[PDB]
């Protein structure tokens, strides 16, 4: 059966590694389901971020399916870091009321798995980290519209923030997170590896 947590942790469930962070503010619940899965409800959050992935990141079709929603300001990405150099990043598919992150530090666009996205560059000062208190860069992609579920094709993205001078390091983890900031919401997300589908044809 499931597993609820509340307070920040990493593990390996189902198979999938996760992350979950909150400031524990207001209320939030992230429930580990079998393999791929995970549910979350969060109401009046401060702010939270979770999802199931891998432990170490890259080059991946990730392939992810369920339900997001939410009436305020949350969102749905990939997410994860780097380190040498220190870097946060999201390939955001869907949001609530606020398209992340508010139109900051535009970059560029690229295409991938069917869609366009913005790239942005923001930064974050003496902010804590996978490394502690530092200052590093965020690098975010942001579906034109909103999408919940598909693949997302890692490398299309790494190579377009590549092109307009923003580069990663090593890879720390990358999961398929839910974001909430002082919103609520609930969602319902399964992670798979999208390797393993049948070849495209058209």
């Amino acid at each position: 059966a499931q597993q609820c947590i509340t307070s920040s942790q990493t593990g390996n469930h189902g198979g999938y590694f996760y992350s979950f962070w909150t400031d524990g503010g207001g209320s939030v619940s992230f429930c580990l389901q079998n393999g791929g899965r995970y549910t979350s409800q969060w109401s009046n959050v401060g702010n939270w971020v979770g999802g199931k992935g891998w432990q170490t990141g890259g080059r991946r079709v990730v392939s992810y399916s369920g339900t997001f929603n939410t009436s305020g300001n949350s969102y749905l990405a990939l997410y994860g870091w780097t380190t040498n150099p220190l870097v946060e990043y999201y390939i955001v598919d869907s949001w609530g009321t606020w398209r992340p992150p508010g139109g900051e530090g535009y970059m560029g666009t690229v295409f991938s798995d069917g869609g366009w996205y913005d790239v942005y560059r923001t930064q974050r000062v003496n902010a804590p980290s996978i490394e502690g208190i530092r200052t590093f860069y965020q690098y975010w992609s942001v579906r034109q519209q909103k999408r919940v579920g598909g693949t997302i094709t890692t490398g299309n993205h790494f190579d377009a923030w590549a092109s307009y001078g923003m580069n990663l390091g090593t890879h720390n983890y990358m999961v398929m997170a839910t974001e909430g900031f002082q919103s609520s919401g609930s969602s319902d997300i399964t992670v798979s590896d999208g390797g393993s589908s049948s070849l495209e044809h058209h």
